[PDB]
């Protein structure tokens, strides 16, 4: 599922993502954008032989499980096909899980070099919240 931009804000904020650990749902929009373009289906190979899967990236080498990882973890307990769902509920849990895990939305490289200290919200602008 590709979303839109708006429609993303809403479903991320009925899942309890905004004000999540400090971060404004605009920061989690802005990530989302960049790290797969809204597109529920993103995966990306990573040159460590890990993928990151769905609208927000998460990678195989830590949070879920791909069986092609070695040596990694599952510490969000879900297959990593879960993360390619149009229906955003294992994203978002898992997506609480990282940015709890000590750097905050840091874990997200686009998020930091791309949507930290920018105007971020813009990506709810005008969004019927
Ligand atoms: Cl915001
Ligand atoms: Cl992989
Ligand atoms: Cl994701
Ligand atoms: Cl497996
Ligand atoms: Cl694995
Ligand atoms: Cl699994
Ligand atoms: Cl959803
Ligand atoms: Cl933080
Ligand atoms: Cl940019
Ligand atoms: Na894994």
């Amino acid at each position: 599922k590709v979303f839109g931009r708006c429609e993303l804000a809403a479903a991320m904020k009925r899942h309890g993502l905004d004000n999540y650990r400090g971060y404004s749902l605009g920061n989690w929009v802005c990530a989302a954008k960049f790290e797969s373009n809204f597109n529920t289906q993103a995966t990306n190979r990573n040159t460590d032989g890990s993928t990151d899967y769905g609208i927000l990236q998460i990678n195989s080498r830590w949070w879920c499980n791909d069986g092609r990882t070695p040596g990694s973890r599952n510490l969000c307990n879900i297959p990593c096909s879960a993360l390619l769902s149009s229906d955003i509920t294992a994203s978002v849990n898992c997506a609480k899980k990282i940015v709890s895990d000590g750097n905050g939305m840091n874990a997200w490289v686009a998020w930091r070099n791309r949507c930290k200290g920018t105007d971020v919200q813009a990506w709810i602008r005008g969004c019927r919240l």
